[PDB]
């Protein structure tokens, strides 16, 4: 029987040790620290007043209802300001950021399709639980040191958004698709912005033309017509994750 002024996943705050900011800004800040000493965590602090704690903590809710080994598992909570919400640590960081290091710059094709499959098995789970990610990009991918991938969302722009979202604010696991056919050039050129040397506007006109973004450098034809399916001009036309997971991995088994 705890007290009602604590979550069922509280911790005692001194249970936290905070070594290293990841990343700080607007409602808040990341720290990399250690909890009981010998595990290493993650943790979003509040900033007070930014925002609503009831607000900050709603995201914590929602992945208490979304725990899977493809996404960043929820560890606890400490609501009293200021208000934390803890996770598992995983130490390449963004899949962004390390495929640019001099690891991820040498993976071959067929690691990067492995990953990118990962990332579909993931937003399956996403789907089959019919939730939306809303901004699923290689920012929102967490690399482990088994070089393993995990979806997150740090809670942070026209390039990876599908029309009808820019257009109508109408978000589905569909727009999640889109977006991840996006990811997956950010996946096969180790990191670069999608749409080389375009704006924002150039990128919308060429998108209602019925043109879709050139062959990334280096881009297998195979993964470029996967991408071709997850840009679909009507949402229901684009595939569901299952089925992107099913052909990244035979791509991925045939290299
Ligand atoms: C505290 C927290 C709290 C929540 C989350 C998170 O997803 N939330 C989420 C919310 C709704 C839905 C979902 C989803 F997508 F799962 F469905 C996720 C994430 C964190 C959260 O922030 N977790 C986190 C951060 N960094 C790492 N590792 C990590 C990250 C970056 C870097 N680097 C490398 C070195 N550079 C110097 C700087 C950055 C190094 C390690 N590992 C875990």
């Amino acid at each position: 029987q705890k007290p009602w002024w604590e979550d069922e996943w509280e911790v005692p705050r001194e249970t936290l040790k905070l070594v290293e900011r990841l990343g700080a800004g607007q409602f808040g800040e990341v720290w990399m620290g250690y909890y009981n000493g010998h595990t290493k965590v993650a943790v979003k602090s509040l900033k007070q007043g930014s925002m609503s704690p009831d607000a900050f903590l709603a995201e914590a809710n929602l992945m208490k209802q979304l725990q899977h080994q493809r996404l960043v598992r929820l560890y606890a909570v400490v609501t009293q300001e200021p208000i934390y919400i803890i996770t598992e640590y995983m130490e390449n960081g963004s899949l962004v950021d390390f495929l640019k290091t001099p690891s991820g710059i040498k993976l071959t094709i067929n690691k990067l399709l492995d990953m990118a499959a990962q990332i579909a098995e993931g937003m399956a789970f996403i789907e089959e639980r019919n939730y939306i990610h809303r901004d699923l990009r290689a920012a929102n991918i967490l690399v482990s040191d088994t070089l393993s991938c995990k979806i997150a969302d740090f809670g942070l722009p026209i390039k990876w958004t599908a029309p009808e979202a820019i257009n109508y604010g109408t978000f589905t696991i569909k727009s999640d698709v889109w977006s991840f056919g996006i990811l997956l050039t950010e996946i096969v050129t180790h990191g670069r912005i999608p749409y080389p040397g375009m704006t924002n506007p150039e990128v919308i006109q060429n998108l209602e033309r019925g043109y879709r973004m050139v062959r990334p450098d280096n881009c297998p034809e195979e993964l470029y017509q996967l991408m071709r399916l997850c840009w679909k001009e009507r949402p229901e036309d684009r595939p569901t994750f299952d089925y992107l997971r099913s052909v990244l991995e035979d791509f991925f088994t045939a290299t």
